[PDB]
């Protein structure tokens, strides 16, 4: 349970302000802003962004996630999990790390697993 700022404050794409600090990805797609959480779901290492390429590279065992999130390489065997995001009374986001969806159990599609901005 934190807090990442306006919507405004993020673009189209891949942001890696909160990686360091929170070990997130927030990510506007097409319509959409929601959070990834850096953690590789093959044994637990941190990925890396790789805006080059359109990838987070998982330095562990080269497991490669498109922009979306989803495994398309390595031995990652799920997407990479993401976290609740809501606004505030403050029209801030907060993010609640403490409830996660599974891109491959539909639960991307249900409240909260992203924002419609
Ligand atoms: S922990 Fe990421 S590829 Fe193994």
């Amino acid at each position: 349970r934190y807090s990442i700022g306006f919507p405004s404050q993020y673009a189209s794409g891949v942001s890696e302000k909160f990686k360091k600090q929170f070990r997130i990805w927030i990510v506007k797609e097409d319509d959409t802003l929601y959070v990834i959480e850096a953690k590789c779901t093959h044994l637990g290492c941190t990925p890396n962004w790789l805006a080059s390429e359109g990838k987070f590279k998982c330095p562990c065992h080269g497991s490669g996630f498109t922009p979306d999130g989803i495994n398309i390489e390595g031995p990652a065997p799920r997407p990479l999990e993401r976290f609740k995001v809501a606004l505030g009374d403050d029209g801030q986001i907060i993010v609640d790390e403490s409830t996660r969806y599974r891109g491959e159990r539909g639960e991307w599609d249900k409240p909260g697993a992203f924002l419609k901005v």
